[PDB]
């Protein structure tokens, strides 16, 4: 029934977990026909039960039975490289840290405090939690650096950067936005601001340690918000809008690039939820943002989208 | 794209956990138009999570929008009935102690050493675990009780019980399947064999505290092993095969009521990756079936299929 399989869906995800996080989906890579007995003994688990995984693997649609081999599907091919966004994704979203704040989520609900569900399990933010536990981090820093490659093209055919020449992107982690837009966009001062214990060192790129909370450091011509806002409550997405306009002189934008709410919008839905459970964030309608901008002193000039689920803001002081 | 809905696919299942657990289904019944203001108001969570979380029901189609009111849509109509055997199901299934655990799933393929993802996670089996949480085990326990209502009549129409005069029910628990039973086959000396902190009684069906892989009763003519089978090893379930044959005299059967392993079945594969993870069990095909039954010193005298994914097998000793 409809009902039965969306009770179930969680297995087909936990299942993929185990699929990448074991290291069994590297032997599938450049579609290799793969042979289970050889695959049980690589990797060190018992025949039967990879046997089993693998079955239901083929059931879902990742893996393809070709009689006596199995194959990684073309459409799920990604899991294969262990640095393809997806399969670090499912390293960070499905690993026992964020898959097991879910439990929390009714709680959450019912709390009626601040807390995230990801809160009420480990005591600490994500970020915070992110800080003590590098390989999370790692792999969380690094799906986002896979995520700014993915639209880099896009926005510098739907933006002009180069007319900027002072470029901060707040809250940017790795630099890797910046890092991107330096291969066509050259001659510019780039800086990202991060909560950083170790400081980044890449030359072409300059890093500051940081808290966009409290003070935005100044002098910039343009100002980068790329997945930030989307992190955070009203009063806190206020509260680094009010510190971009302190920070900022006529002349100079702030840029958002964001996930943007729409009506039957499926995947900012489903997004939206994550970001309930892991960082007490929400998307927003274009409404929402403008009212936001307004509240903490700045004007919307322009909006451009880049897909049909996100869009860039052009924001101005008055 | 469809990994990334293959990856995302666990917050359909916690979402219907959250509908469920914090008691907004109730407001679902007997297709009931709510009003998401008045069900916030009501069930003391914030407006603004509550109807993000419904804007995620409707997508996903849980639930139905009509202009400002919502209903559970008639295919889902068994999560607004909390004794439903889909509720129930969600309410120790999704629950934290069996949701956590499928986070160990991919050290429990690792380690090889027996121990299921839950064994990992909780520190003891789920049976242990069950005689240590009353909730989870009164949800498990009414669950496996819808499971019997639902194919009793299928049971008694492709099965003669009436030949029989002494029934055993080996596993049998709350005793759902002998209750409905002696309904319509009267005059038997029905009894249930399992692990009783304290035993149930119904005065007329006998309730015996014992372990199977240790003995199993003497002088009974039908020994049913129902959902016992595919929670064990191969080893364990013919040590519990060995113990109904050691029990036995010629002329009585052991039925197993089980779930049945065919290519390409896609229920029973789902469910098979659920028995590693929580009983360190697995569905089996006719010839394993066999080989245990061989194994046990007992034989395959009729096989009868309740449905595509479920039948009952007939043992005899030779
Ligand atoms: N108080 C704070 N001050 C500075 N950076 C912060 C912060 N709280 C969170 N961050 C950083 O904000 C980032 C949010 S994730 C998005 C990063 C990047 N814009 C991208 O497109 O992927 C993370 O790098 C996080 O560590
Ligand atoms: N060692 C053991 N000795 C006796 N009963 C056991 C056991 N290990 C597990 N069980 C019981 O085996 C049952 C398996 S679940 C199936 C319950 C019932 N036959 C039904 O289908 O509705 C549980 O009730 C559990 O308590």
């Amino acid at each position: 029934s409809m009902l039965a399989e969306l009770i179930t869906s969680y297995r087909k995800s936990a299942a993929i977990y185990a699929f990448v996080d074991t290291g069994l989906s590297i032997h599938f890579r450049n579609g290799a026909y793969v042979d289970i007995d050889e695959l049980s003994r690589q990797c060190g688990i018992d025949y039967s039960r990879l046997d089993r995984l693998c079955d239901f693997l083929i059931e879902i649609g990742i893996l393809v039975n070709h009689g006596h081999k199995v194959t990684l599907s073309e459409e799920c091919s990604a899991l294969a490289d262990p640095e393809s966004m997806e399969s670090l994704i499912v390293k960070w979203e499905l690993s026992p840290d964020c898959w097991n704040a879910w439990s929390m989520y009714p709680r959450s609900l019912l709390e009626n405090d601040g807390k995230p569900a990801f809160e009420i399990t480990h005591g600490k933010s994500f970020f915070e939690h992110l800080a003590s536990n590098k390989l999370l981090k790692s792999n969380f820093d690094s799906s986002m650096s896979k995520g700014s490659d993915k639209i880099i093209e896009k926005l510098l055919d739907i933006y002009d950067f180069g007319q900027y020449n002072r470029i901060l992107d707040i809250g940017g982690g790795e630099g890797s936005l910046l890092v991107k837009m330096s291969e066509k966009v050259k001659g510019k001062h780039y800086a990202v601001l991060d909560r950083y214990d170790e400081i980044p060192v890449l030359e072409n790129i300059d890093f500051i340690n940081g808290d966009f909370l409290k003070v935005i450091p100044s002098g910039y011509d343009l100002y980068i918000l790329k997945d930030v806002i989307h992190d955070w409550s009203d009063n806190n997405a206020i509260l680094i809008l009010e510190n971009c306009r302190k920070a900022m002189d006529n002349g100079s934008a702030v840029l958002l690039i964001s996930y943007m709410k729409k009506p039957q919008s499926k995947m900012v839905i489903y997004l939206d939820i994550l970001m309930d459970v892991l960082f007490s964030g929400k998307e927003r309608y274009l409404t929402e943002f403008e009212r936001l901008a307004n509240q903490a002193g700045l004007v919307i000039q322009d909006v451009k989208d880049i897909d049909e689920s996100s869009s860039i803001i052009q924001l101005g002081i008055k």
